[PDB]
């Protein structure tokens, strides 16, 4: 335990979306702050691979973000941590994205 002290709330309703342009990723602003945001972190990975850093840096006020530097045939895996300046936030729920049956033909 003891990995520092902040009032900073993490993430919620971390999801991703694949599309087209990429993969877009909805979350949710932490309601508990210390004051503001200095913005997030997105990590993401394949199935079980290395936790990569998509983007530490993300607007402290964006809910969303697309990434379309993502594979297909596999599993890449997503999560958002808010953090302010010294502080910082536990990566929100983990966000998994599909791609067996995306861009092509489907009805509903």
């Amino acid at each position: 335990g003891s990995s520092g002290s902040s009032g900073l709330s993490p993430p919620r309703g971390l999801v991703a979306v694949r599309t087209p342009r990429g993969v877009l990723l909805h979350w949710d602003p932490p309601e508990l702050v210390p004051k503001r945001l200095d913005g997030y972190v997105l990590e993401g990975r394949q199935g079980s691979q290395g936790w990569e850093v998509l983007d530490p840096a993300v607007a402290g006020t964006e809910t969303e973000l697309l990434v379309p530097g993502l594979i297909k045939d596999v599993l890449y895996e997503f999560r958002l941590v808010a953090f302010a300046g010294s502080f910082v936030s536990d990566p929100s729920n983990t966000a998994n994205v599909s791609t067996s049956g995306l861009s092509g033909p489907s009805s509903g």
